[PDB]
């Protein structure tokens, strides 16, 4: 899995061992193994959510697999959970795209998943 | 719907006033209240369009619905307008992908829009 | 095509021409006129692969057509050795993903490309 979070709080509000809190909980939640999940944040970004530049986030998880109407709510809260309480973005100011990418279609080490 | 902006341009080329412009116009142009309307605007980029690094644009709007054949020639030249207009980036050197997203697809608010 | 690459590896380690590079290696890999190919670069982020710092790279691909088992793999193939000839960056490491776009959804020059 791929998750990827850009938004408009700054870096020195991003705290220490985020992205190691993002690795585990994503690797819990997918049931994939910690060494296939990678995570990106990227703090300080120009953006605005329903015309307003108050804390917000766009964010994508990509999967093989593991993606689906009720995992996603859980993986939703969870994430939104992480935002609100390590970023202080508020979870009506998030929006997460969700990806279920086809093996065929991800390369990784020289190769694809296929 | 979300609509993010990668380009080359320097952040003093863009001017005030830009996201709250993407986000009204944006508004209009899917029908979609502009509360719901997310903007991404990420400038001096290392980028290269055909070859060379004059202004160019990597854009992606992501919606749930209101995305198609017709409605797609539309939201492209609303956008490449306002980037010709704004950022002076000439129409041919900007791509914009468009993504229909499944409602369970995307995460909102501890849930997701299912 | 489109190609961009988001990586931990700082600015300065990125050589000169390495944009001109990846327009040349994907026009062929492709086989699409490289005026057609935009390319992305995007160095110094804060991300992790597998829980680790360590040099990495979140990739994207995303082409009308060109896209499938074999090309997917051959593209890997090329890409990961670009990446860890120029970027020091191990195959292992880099995820890529691939996404066959519809002509009707990649907005360019006031319209699509249907």
């Amino acid at each position: 899995p791929m998750f990827i979070v850009n938004t408009n709080v700054p870096r020195a509000s991003v705290p220490d061992g985020f992205l190691s809190e993002l690795t585990q909980q994503l690797a819990q939640a997918t049931g994939k193994p910690p060494q296939y999940i990678a995570v990106h944040v990227v703090p300080d970004q120009l953006m605005a959510f329903g015309g307003s530049s108050e804390p917000c986030a766009l964010c994508s998880l990509h999967s093989i697999g593991k993606i689906g109407g009720a995992q996603n709510r859980s993986y939703s809260k969870l994430l939104c959970g992480l935002l609100a309480e390590r970023l202080r973005i508020s979870p009506d100011r998030v929006y997460i795209n969700y990806y279920d990418m086809n093996a065929a279609n991800v390369g990784w080490n020289n190769s694809t998943f296929a």
